[PDB]
């Protein structure tokens, strides 16, 4: 609704934060640091940008105490914080732009709930959502339009599920979980026995999917259920869009899987891992904790020790960095085998 | 059986196109030029050398004025146009297979429409679709069965939204846009802050997504919203299936993204660009106008000049072509040290 | 969930046992962490090391494999069938499938008067069956799914929730389709003005899914401009897969998650396409060809065998290539020091 302006000083008092420069500077929105004019509050997160600070027009830059110590002399208007400058920036963001809901509060009449399903306090089920037999929908839970909550599936308190998500049977979603539109949770794992005449016999997958607390699942991401055990995404992990997660995959706590990456069956990913965009990881292997996998990686063996890895096959960062450099240098190496065929003897 | 027969001349008059050949020739279907028979209507590509034309045994051949000039002397039945042969072929095709909707005209009773939302005239909203608060659906739109138009979002006139599409809140769709089944427009960016030794906190994404006119978005493709700025697909760009558009990516006009490709956050892609299938582009870069990236390209840095690119990391095409070759020639280069090490006399 | 003894299990399975047939067992579990109460099996090799020291109450094992471990004092169940299959027979003794609790045709189903629905068929809340569709007997139509105009579903097929089937698609007998899939979206074909502009062409071809095909979650299959796209019988397709327009997938082929096949390409019978592999348009893949994950096929393949890499090359050749690439620092040695006989200046 708004088109609000506030004074630098007003913003500071709001943010409960120290400031230097004109208290009366007028600020009408937020903007990233390179683009920002005198109308905008902005931030610098960590040194990545730097060059963009002394030239910036920003009428206010949100800064940390160390960065203020580092940039003290520059003639800018600062808001000095001890929290993440990006996280203080978010507070400003939320001043100018407020979230918006669908405008269908509580349980819409068109929402179908099976008699055996248990509905908790303060829940919101949107038009045309379907809750199946013996499902548990938690307290303060949001279920979006045309979403499905399958048989025996449970959705822990404060979870938010966007429009057209499919939560198959026997899936348990933890607390404070966010699922973007299109996500499929609990699809059949891709398991066959090929007969001698080359015909593929389906193996009925009767496992579960466990998605733990504070996990996020992206748009149109598909997580398959295990054959008999469980596919698991552990507490705090964040999964981007269009991601494959095959039967009996386990993802650790506080891990990140970027868009369009895929992980084959019975692979375990450790805690605090990053899987880069469009990466691929085979079945029946492990990734150790604190591993970062670059974008477009093909990982063919377990990665046993922490560090950065890239390429396909995946090799440690230094080894692949060298490999690329040497491949670019083949023309210059043939030139050296050339000069050598200058031999008279 | 064929629902229809026409004479060359009858069809010429239907198409509003000149003809050259035998006006009485009978025509009862369409086929591609290398498979067409006497009863068939076909078109001349734009490629396809003279040999394709000559040995074609087809009742009629849709051709352009320029091409005709070059092939005046050939005894074929020609349907000569100043438009694109294919576009004209299209109309011919539509005489043998007629397009079919779902059979639910106008606004279905089961559609749910928030009182605060404004639905223009002549709109088709199919069964079980939801239109949220302060949404605006323009005149002559189609909202597919079960699709969702989010809070405050706008759809321009003559847009076709197929079934089970999610348009999230604050999304702007222009005129004549087509969105395939299952697409997701305005999901949240993948943007987090890291605290407590690598725990990831959610950052509310409150920017919009802007889709300009004549843009097409393929099936199950996902287009995230910016953090505060906007994700933008410009005029006339066409996006395939299973594509990822990351937070606040800007795509130029008349650019093409092929299936399964992905652009990471905050990247600019200029006009007349083509991103081949299953490609990846990192965040915070630029692709100049008129760039073509081959399938499975992995782009790591900006591209500032036009032309074809491939490989991962992406290099100009000339480059990865020599590379593949020198790599392939590795044994034959090692064989040359199996000989240039025998000469080690004294 | 109950308990059985080895002997009872052997007799149920019609399979021979070795070890003590009094051993009580009550569940299943992967080969490593199987206790005396768990049944397990061995059907690859990468977990074979876990056998010597595994504690399973029962190990289902092939006649061939049994030779290598029959000396160990583990309880074995020995079969000449698929160990995995025999294992499945056990699995189903402890866990049972669950339906949604909505039998037959839910009153919210919206069915067009001109559609035909056979006997003994389930249609779950808010499904939408459009004009001139036919749904065979013993079919399951999952919640919020769409069956488009003139589309048919063969008997005993299972459509999971939120599946979209567009116009003129024919699903064969006993097919499974996972949530989110999209069958019969528009092919990615445009007429490109010389000027750069891209013009839409309604795709009107039919799409055919033959009996026993399985299609994965969120997989998208496009229809041809006017000619047909076919998935021949028995083929299994995984999640997030792109099948572009006019593709023929031969019979009993496997396509793994996130693969993509480009336009009007023909895949043989008994073909395996690995995860994230890509195949260009207008080419051919011979019978019994196996692509590895992340393969990039750029040319037709005609000889059966294992293929990998990008561009695709036969197994032993890409192996050797990776090998010679890794070797490059070592090969530079034999060069650096080969050059350092400019000491032959004397
Ligand atoms: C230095 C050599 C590394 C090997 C080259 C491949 C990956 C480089 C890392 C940057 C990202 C690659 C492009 C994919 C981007 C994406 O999908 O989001
Ligand atoms: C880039 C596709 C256009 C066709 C022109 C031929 C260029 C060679 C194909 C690029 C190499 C990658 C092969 C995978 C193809 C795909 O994913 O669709
Ligand atoms: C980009 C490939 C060319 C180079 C040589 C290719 C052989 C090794 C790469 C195989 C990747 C296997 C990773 C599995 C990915 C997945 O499961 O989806």
């Amino acid at each position: 609704m708004s088109q609000s302006t506030y004074s630098l000083e007003q913003l500071a008092d709001f943010l409960k934060v120290e400031f230097q420069g004109n208290g009366a500077t007028l600020l009408s929105g937020v903007e990233e640091i390179e683009e920002a004019k005198t109308a905008h509050i902005t931030f610098l997160d960590n040194e990545k940008y730097a060059k963009h600070l002394k030239s910036s027009e920003a009428g206010a830059i949100i800064i940390s105490r160390t960065q203020f110590q580092k940039y003290r002399d520059l003639n800018k208007n600062f808001l000095i914080t001890s929290e993440s400058p990006s996280l203080v920036f978010q507070k400003c963001l939320e001043l100018f732009i407020t979230p918006v809901d669908s405008g269908f509060p509580g349980i819409h009449p068109t929402a179908v709930i099976h008699p055996t399903a248990i509905i908790e306090d303060h829940v919101c089920i949107e038009p045309y959502a379907v809750v199946c037999q013996h499902a548990h929908v938690g307290s303060a839970c949001h279920i979006g339009s045309g979403s499905v909550i399958g048989a025996y599936s449970t959705v822990g308190e404060h979870s938010y599920i966007h429009p057209r998500v499919v939560i198959r049977e026997r899936v348990s979603i933890g607390k404070r979980v966010i699922i973007q539109p299109g996500a499929v949770i609990g699809s059949c794992g891709f398991g066959y026995v090929t007969s001698a005449f080359g015909q593929h016999k389906h193996l009925k997958h009767l496992g579960k999917v466990i998605i733990e607390d504070d996990v996020e699942i992206g748009a149109n991401t598909t997580i398959d259920r295990g054959r008999f055990k469980h596919s698991v995404v552990r507490e705090g992990s964040k999964i981007d869009n269009l991601v494959q997660i095959a039967h009996q995959v386990e993802v650790g706590q506080h891990s990140m899987i970027v868009a369009q990456a895929g992980i084959a069956g019975s692979t375990k990913i450790g805690n605090h891992v990053i899987i880069g965009g469009q990466a691929g990881i085979t079945g029946h292997i492990c990734i150790a904790d604190h591993v970062i996998m670059m974008a477009q990686t093909g990982v063919t063996k377990s990665i046993t020790s922490p560090g950065i890895y890239g390429g396909a096959p995946a090799r440690p960062y230094q080894e692949i960095h060298r490999q690329v450099a040497k491949v670019r240098n083949l023309p210059r190496l043939e030139e050296r085998i050339a000069a050598l065929e200058k031999l008279v003897q």
